[PDB]
């Protein structure tokens, strides 16, 4: 079953002790998220550079980071609105997490990446769509919008994988990186960020 | 105010420069399609650095989307004429500029802004210096870039006006002037959209 349903495809659920701190606190919530949308078009950028002479993967990464960065500029355009100061927000553990799984050896290297970029758009679907029932009516249509978008990200870098890597070995991939996924969503944690843990 | 392009800048494109560009299409191409990335790279450095600049992160971020777009035209075009992706190496000209950048804020910020509207300007003023002696398509599409560069040179002097300092700006640009008219009228020993001069 080729690219599989957001659910089936995680390891779990978001918790709902993280809805009721992201609830709590909305504005960090929103300036981590703006901080996420740039970090994933500076990601897909420095992909571009390290695999640059893979044309598939530089004709998506270029759109993709397009499409970002439209995500970035309209959450600012709403935290403007909404008088929500930018102020700094350092990153979670979470990406970085996902990436220490990635191994060191190409062309296996790039397959791995590609793999931890599904399940960060997989989690960034899952995770909008828990939250919009408790949000207002504007943000609630904008994470709903970008809920979609969200999913196509994830199909669009699972099939990348499958375009570099063997069905088996992703599939190997995939299994070991659900599991810290999980651990990173499940397990406790000292900041509310987009991605964090239980607080 | 913002100057005219040729009054900006320090000197001509050299003929000696268009002469080598001309019998070395497939060269400039791939470093054009590599600064056009470059560009929109650097945006996102300064949005990272900046990150709590409210008038430079809503430029930057369209401004490196804009940048993206060009770096896809480009590869569209690479793709159709046969041109391969084999990497080409940075030519001097932007790391030189950046040597000039004091280190010290908010006066760093200016010099990276005015090293910005040189770069656009010999772009805008290069493109036009090319265009009479490339084929139709060429041609055409270098004529639809000079517009978008003038602009961007436009932005960047505008954004340096914004934390300066008519007086610090003024001398900043006559500093990097003179620096960005050496990078071009000096010899180079490699073809690039921004080298010097053969030999
Ligand atoms: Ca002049
Ligand atoms: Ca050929
Ligand atoms: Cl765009
Ligand atoms: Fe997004
Ligand atoms: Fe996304
Ligand atoms: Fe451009
Ligand atoms: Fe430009
Ligand atoms: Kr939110
Ligand atoms: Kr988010
Ligand atoms: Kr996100
Ligand atoms: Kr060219
Ligand atoms: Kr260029």
């Amino acid at each position: 079953s080729l690219i599989p349903e957001i659910d089936a495809f995680l390891g779990c659920p978001t918790p709902d002790a993280w809805i009721e701190a992201a609830l709590a606190d909305q504005e960090t919530l929103l300036i981590d998220h703006k901080n996420c949308e740039f970090k994933a078009a500076s990601t897909a950028l420095s992909l571009i550079a390290k695999y640059n002479t893979h044309l598939d993967l530089i004709n998506m990464m270029s759109r993709l980071a397009r499409e970002e960065l439209v995500h970035h500029e309209q959450v600012l355009r709403l935290m403007k609105r909404r008088g929500v100061p930018l102020r700094p927000v350092s990153a979670g553990r979470y990406a970085s997490g996902l990436r220490r799984l990635v191994r060191a050896h190409e062309p296996v290297k790039l397959v791995d990446t590609l793999v931890v970029g599904a399940f960060i758009e997989a989690r960034s679907c899952e995770r909008f769509a828990a939250l919009v029932p408790h949000l207002d009516e504007e943000l609630g249509r904008f994470y709903h919008g970008l809920l979609k978008s969200e999913a196509r990200h994830y199909q669009g870098y699972l099939k990348l994988a499958h375009n570099y890597g063997d069905e088996a070995d992703i599939a190997r991939r995939v299994e070991l990186v659900r599991a810290a996924e999980m651990e990173l969503i499940q397990s406790p944690d000292q900041e509310l960020r987009f991605h964090s843990g239980i607080p």
